[PDB]
């Protein structure tokens, strides 16, 4: 491609963006098509000369756009939101012209320099204690960029377990790492996102998952409980993930209560806050981050609700030396993040975040949690006036979850019949044996009309299966 | 809050800004002249609580980014592997930013996946992969992925070999702790290994022994049976061997006619980090290298390298992906979350398919064979040079070469390249010497960009040996 032809080209794809992002309602937000659909339309082999720019650009709305879930839509309603904004689409088309890795500071150092500054930036937006800052003179933890709240999670348990291990060794210098890992068990609610389960399915280390309260929250006596049984198996507590705002209800795990019992039982403590991390750049949701002074790490999406597109996960860790053993065999002044996280290459993520961060400024970022959660409730206040549904959790953020009075079969005949027309794209939970529509207010141009049109829909849809 | 015809314009800006930045990316300090700590001190302390203007943030691209910026675009960029970014890439990734959706299911955005499996299966087939890693092919029980890195995709491979052998031990010990069974496990690479290998053995707990290389620095047959009988007889469960086609050091390449024999037969998980050299692999006549790769379990490499797709995009292609989803599941669509690490991913798949429709097979092809003329070239002056030694054979765009004598000389001549910072140089060590690595990046490298950068050496080394 000529400098010429990526001008023209380039500028065809920022109008061609302007137009999807401005008119996404437009969209049925779930596609029509079946697995294998795209087969068909693709030739078997890459072309062997040049597709004209016309052909690939034509290709975009004739074969991309009628497979896509369109997660910018104010009609998206599962899982947590997916956020992209103007200014985050600007900084990642910098990074990527530079395409620059900063596995060492000297092999880019603007990369680690500007991530490091960003992140301290974000630690004091959330409320996070000083010692998770990288230029505070106590401190001798920091905030680095993930791809993932899952990888997060993972690394934590693996600093967690690689740090226990060496303090095992010195009793028993001999015993083999992975021998004295077997003794190793870790905890979280049993309302903790797969990715906690998938770190123990990774890592080999045994993980017990903690009944909850009648709010779906993880309290200390149940830690407590565990830990002193545990123990009398000869297993050896390593690990605690509390959740800030789990994926079914989003509940709270009772972290004034955890906190304390890791650092008396000397348990590396990790916060998953993905969604409602978030929600803590407002002092008035920092209620459920009381005892965050006792984590040792703590990691929330920017890439869920804070309008950075994906990939952009902030992860704080207490301790920097304690991370950094876990993925360096050998323990200057220069700050190196390949030995923070798995990999080696990383990418220049920290534009985009910095764009987003001064494009808006912070007042906007905690209107729009206050706007987005302001659905949310004129959304509870429509299902909870109508006495054929029941919401079993607590409305604390930007989803509420419900359902038809009644046996399961009829929650799911009205995702079932929702899906049909897919105009909103909802997904199927459980929390104990109850069946539940979960409903995220995701777009930051979420109005009132677009709350009322999707609960008339499914109340439509609550109307035809009630009458067969 | 930001307005539609706000960003119109700014598109517009950031699009006219990078067309010229690529396009005289040579007129560049290649390497900044900037000390540790040095960006601070040009930022505030906190977030802006109200909107910065987009003339001061366009601005602080020239003024607080581009001070601190390594040109890996640049043709004078010549440490570590390319990572090569073109048009195409960044206007397929524009279009998977504004979408912004996930693909950790089918479900979560059917064309994430579909368009993914679709690319991976003729990227399989440019480079002369099995059909046996090809998704579609009838007779296949495997497929290729998207990752982020060799690096994790090299984790991920020891991860589904470890598991894999564990779930196999477990059947005559049912009450063996899997953390216990991972204890008796060994794996191997070559000593000339990315340290990636060691990283994973580090992060998996598993046994990683080095095996020595022969006189081109290639990893044997011999080695590995020598290596795996006496780890057996010491009650050692050899699981995993890395075998690298394109070594960091001095771009070697591990005998896969040897080793994939013997992990068949041994009953090892073969994985080959094809990180750099895999992109040659779109030019039928390097395929020399990829002979044995029928006995593979796993094959990577990163078009993020060669290829022109900016970071990140990694292929990574099994024969087996139960034995991967195996690793990621406790227990028609393919659902992506069950061949990695995390839950979530995002749309890789359209710059890769941009890239390879904007070129076609045959660009992609002159541009390896291109920059494999180009080193070719660079060798033939270090060659003519008497001054000047050739330690390791030249297969692809990396040519390695010191001063005939101590290391002093040779480190001496980078120290004095290093002043002026006009091409950015790093050395290695195979053995006793100090190499000056050379890779060919830019696919706009000339043959002047070469006799340019070959003089600013030779002057060096005139300097240091008077
Ligand atoms: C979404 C989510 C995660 C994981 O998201 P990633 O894709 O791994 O970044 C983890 N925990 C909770 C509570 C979540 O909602
Ligand atoms: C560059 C390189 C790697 C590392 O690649 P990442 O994608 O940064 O992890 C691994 N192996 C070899 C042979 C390489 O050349």
């Amino acid at each position: 491609m000529e400098p010429e032809e990526y001008r023209e080209r380039g500028r065809e794809m920022v109008d061609y963006i302007c137009q999807y992002l401005s008119t996404v309602r437009e969209r049925r937000v779930t596609p029509d098509v079946q697995p294998g659909y795209l087969r068909a339309q693709l030739p078997e082999s890459a072309p062997e000369d040049p597709d004209s720019w016309d052909s690939i650009f034509g290709d975009i709305e004739r074969i991309i756009m009628p497979g896509v879930v369109h997660w910018q839509s104010p009609h998206m309603h599962a899982y947590y939101p997916a956020l992209t904004s103007w200014p985050s689409l600007l900084g990642d088309m910098l990074a990527d012209a530079i395409n620059c890795l900063g596995f060492t500071w000297a092999s880019s150092p603007a990369c680690t320099e500007l991530e490091m500054n960003v992140m301290d930036w974000l630690a004091k937006m959330l409320g996070l204690p000083e010692h998770f800052l990288h230029h505070h003179p106590s401190s001798q933890g920091g905030g680095v960029l993930q791809s993932t709240v899952s990888e997060s999670t993972l690394i934590a348990l693996l600093a967690a377990r690689k740090n226990k291990i060496l303090e095992m060794k010195t009793s028993e210098p001999d015993a083999d790492e992975s021998s004295l890992n077997a003794r190793l068990v870790a905890y979280a609610s049993d309302q903790a996102h797969s990715s906690v389960e998938k770190a123990g399915l990774i890592s080999l280390v045994k993980m017990k998952f903690l009944p909850v309260d009648d709010n779906f929250s993880l309290r200390g006596e149940a830690l407590q409980k565990a830990i002193e049984e545990d123990k009398q198996r000869g297993l050896v507590p390593v690990f605690v993930c509390a959740t800030l705002g789990t994926t079914g209800v989003c509940a709270f795990d009772c972290l004034s209560e955890l906190g304390p019992i890791c650092a008396r039982e000397g348990l590396w403590l990790h916060i998953d806050a993905a969604y409602a991390g978030t929600a803590f750049l407002c002092p008035e949701f920092r209620g459920f981050l009381k005892g965050i002074e006792y984590a040792d790490s703590f990691t929330f999406n920017p890439s869920k609700w804070m309008m950075v597109h994906f990939d952009c996960t902030g992860f704080w860790v207490k301790d920097k030396y304690k991370l950094q053993q876990t993925f360096s065999v050998n323990p200057g002044v220069a700050t190196d993040f390949m030995h923070w996280q798995i990999p080696l290459s990383r990418r220049f993520r920290s534009v985009k975040l910095w764009f987003v961060i001064r494009s808006f400024g912070v007042k906007n970022l905690q209107a729009h949690v206050r706007h987005g959660t302001e659905m949310a409730k004129y959304f509870e206040s429509l299902v909870r006036n109508d006495p054929s549904f029941e919401i079993p959790a607590k409305r604390h953020l930007g989803l509420v979850v419900f359902r038809l009075k009644g046996p399961n079969s009829l929650t799911e005949n009205v995702l079932k019949e929702i899906a049909k027309a897919g105009r909103l794209f909802l997904i199927p939970a459980t929390i104990q044996d109850k069946l539940i529509i979960r409903f995220t207010v995701t777009s930051q141009f979420t109005t009132r009309d677009d709350i009322l049109r999707d609960w008339n829909l499914i109340r439509d849809a609550a109307t035809l299966i009630l009458s067969q």
